[PDB]
């Protein structure tokens, strides 16, 4: 955790951490955005260390499922250190970052995200959820929002807030 | 495995459909989900993971000259669910219905699975191993299956599935909607 | 044969089949086409299962040497079951079955063709003729279009009538 | 090897031509197809299969400038005959013939072909292999082949075949047109 | 190995910051080049060799909405000299400080070096090894580097070299330019 | 040097001879480029055999910095016989040859030019130099323009006139 917080300017914008795999191995990520209006031709989407089409996809779900005008946004992201993200459980903190820069309102550095976010806006499971509360929990990170429907048959730890989500709405009006 | 998908399905949830595809010989079950909105400014958008550009292109065009959709001035954003690569011709039905289902505002029963090729003229052609896909739907607690019609003939069905062949996306559009 | 008749829908237009060869293997595949006008921008022309710029190619010489007129019509082409069509054989079948739908006038599920076709809509000759004509006779086809310089020094089945032809406009007089 | 092609070449039949090319260490004869007509609307299409989309680009901007063809205002689609993928310089005067061909709306000889590269000024520079390169030529029964003439120092000449040293394009096109 | 930096450097030239990056596990220093220019017609053109199109893109929208250089309407080229490739995070802040002299028409000083990650927000992110690239700027000649200052906790510095902590762009901007 | 001089025609423009490398042995080889106004969408850049964004940069210092107005031109470059370059040494050859297009200006046939050519317009020092005005030399070329810098500590052969330069604009006033 600390090495986030310790990066992490005073009410920085726009980024929020993942715990997403290398391998099995659990490993703590950086998402950052940045929107700004867009000027001439389409609006820019430019990004680095995860796919071009998947933040396409996640920006069009924030606007008709949760209201946030991005269509005439420009939108820059990246992972932190060049770490590549790849895989359906980084959808959530990838829109929580990018909907911290449309809101201009900061993350908390000791909490991070796991989650697929569906076209509907919904937040569904993903695999070796144990291990992504373990490693958050383990290096001292205090809350994790997951998939509640990853939650069922689980035994929650007591050193980290676990909190299951379903909606991409819910995220924000808990998190902003 | 059937629930996996209606414990997932919010409430009404449209645009969205199951289907049984392949990886290698065996039979997977995945996700196929759209969202279909009006175009605001410039060209539609047409943004695509997990499955082909050019084969949602395609199944697009065929359900605004056959089934009447009027998809050209419409945004597109299609994928599949968990990541799961779909890179076979059995898919374009379940892809058809889920477009279809995000245009028309009605929701898809998640107990339900779609199997079958697209043709340009509306048809809906056979796959192959229909019967592991049959099976595969059956096994994990799925109540119908919508396959091939021409995929029946000379076939086993098990009997814990309904099994409709279809020979036509609009047949498959007003049964299904 | 059977198999492609059971799946032509009555009176279904903008198909036709090819004898093309998978290695040394002929075998029968469905070409598709669907052309209707084109909207805004670039007219649409996309394709699976066979080579976008071939396709091009082909409707720029059904244009110029047959009339049809392509360059205001979308076009999406495809090649049934997920078939790569890649040689020059399958030519004459994606002409027809794009002329097909053009002249909203069917082909007929037992016949097929075979040739590749040049810029000045002339039906050039192809390799392994014979086991063209031989599986498409084999398989219960009754009637197959191949180049004619192609049948030069052939003996001939009479399961199914070869017809040889030399230019494009020759073969959708004969077709439709 | 020759009537091959002349019985393949419509009566009259414009936009083609005959390159000897090279895969690996053995000679082939390949037709090179070009069908050049006014774009009707939008920009200038150029469309290629079997030769690299840039060569033709420079080639047909080399005519342009050099042998004053209007390019710029005409559609190109060019393919080599038979799935032949022409990729070595020696082919850019074929392709360069097979486009004014179809430009001047006359036609190539079927019993000659062309070897050389095409320089940005508009010359015609020499090729490897030039003696298999005419050897084939004469030996599959052509008549004439239009050379580097650059290519000819030192070298000998088959008695069958006509070989014509030439050094610029629009000396070429002056001769073959 | 400073001075074939300073001997290369015209004199006052703009545009150019020397980085310390890694192949492997050796240090290799290496000049980012930059050329912003306004733009005349069209939208505005970015051209890069030796580093990734995007990356830049990243860096130019940091500078213009954290250090408030107005980059929409420039042009701009970058390029590592050499032929080197850049791929790696540390890079990000001698892009920058490149572009910066190039549009501030203010030259950087060559016996200097830049170090660091580049953050949406404008802060300078800690990277990998910074010991061997310190030590390589030393080793070199090289007065100054700025590096991140995350990155200094527990490192022992060499006494031949000025080592700078830094910690967001705009403080980088105002100590060099 | 010969096979070069007989393969130029007489005052022609728009074209230079390279010393490059193939690994370790130094070939001569040809750049050519062509340049004519730009009349719609974006002024042409077609290139064979050297890289399009490498010629991008080039045409831009050319410009910038020593007043070529290549912005609404279209450019055609290539490398005689198909040969590749790749390697910042080309970079000299290659802005010589577009300014000579540019000036109607012919280069002489027995003259090659060496150099890495940076944003600021300056000729920045190359690998290997000495092969370079070797084999220049061994082949018969009376005059190398090479990189200054690279001539510190260094033997001159006679055969070969060394023209030691620092700046675009400086190549561009001894040559043009």
């Amino acid at each position: 955790s600390q090495v986030f917080l310790e990066e992490r300017l005073d009410g920085a914008t726009g980024s929020s951490i993942v715990v997403t795999m290398e391998g099995t191995r659990p490993i703590l990520a950086e998402v950052q955005a940045l929107v700004t209006p867009t000027m001439f031709g389409n609006a820019k989407r430019t990004t680095t260390g995860l796919d071009f089409n998947r933040a396409s996809l996640i920006m069009a779900v924030l606007e008709k499922r949760a209201g946030l005008l991005l269509q005439n946004q420009d939108a820059y992201l990246k992972s932190a250190g060049g770490v590549k993200l790849d895989e359906p459980a980084i959808d959530l903190a990838v829109a929580v970052a990018i909907a911290s820069s449309y809101k201009d309102k900061p993350t908390n550095p000791q909490e991070c995200f796991v989650g697929e976010l569906g076209l509907t806006g919904e937040i569904r499971r993903v695999n070796r959820i144990e291990q992504r509360i373990n490693e958050a929990a383990k290096l001292g990170f205090t809350k994790i929002y997951v998939p509640k429907n990853s939650l069922t048959g689980i035994t929650l730890p007591k050193e980290i807030q676990v909190i299951g989500v379903t909606t991409i709405q819910e995220v924000l009006k808990k998190v902003f």
